[PDB]
DNA sequence: AACACTCGTCGCCCAGAGTTCACCTTGGAGCCAGGGACGGTTCATTTGGGGTGCCGGAAACGGACGCGTACAGGCCGTATAATGGGAGCTGTCACGGATGCA
C-alpha cells in the first residue's frame, strides 16, 4: 500500500516523495529508528507513523 | 612544570518550500440538427464480338492388296575296290536266397 493511501498530512508525504519511499512495505520493513534518522523529521509524523 | 587565551554545540528566532486545503472560470466532449454528393445499385442500350456446323476440297495418311525375291530346310545323287569294335578294369562285406548244375 502506498503512504498516500494512509490519507496523512503535508510534511510526511513531502519528505517521503522527495527520497523515493513509495509504499508502506518498505516503511514496515524500516524500524522507527531507521525512519526518524531523517533531518527535520516532524514529531507529528513520528506519532502518526507509530 | 606554571600560566593566560579562541573554537563546536546547542538552542532559539525569523522567512519560505511546497503542500495541502480549498476558492473561481471556460474550453469544452459530446449530442443533436441539417445538408449534400456519392458511391453503390439497378436498369435501358450497343452493336463489337464470340461462334459454329458443315463442307468444297486439298492434301496427308493409314492401310490393303497384289505380286515379286530370299535364305532354310529338305530331298537326292555321287560306279576301282574299299565285306565281322576297341576297351574295360575289375582290392567290400554282410548275406538271403534263387539259381543253374548237382
Amino acid at each position: 500500500l502506498p503512504i498516500d493511501d494512509l490519507d496523512l498530512t503535508v510534511r510526511s508525504y513531502n519528505c517521503l516523495k522527495r527520497e523515493g519511499v513509495h509504499t508502506v512495505g518498505e516503511l514496515v520493513a524500516r524500524t522507527e529508528s531507521d525512519l526518524l534518522d531523517i533531518r527535520n523529521f516532524g514529531q507529528k509524523s513520528i506519532d502518526e507513523v507509530k
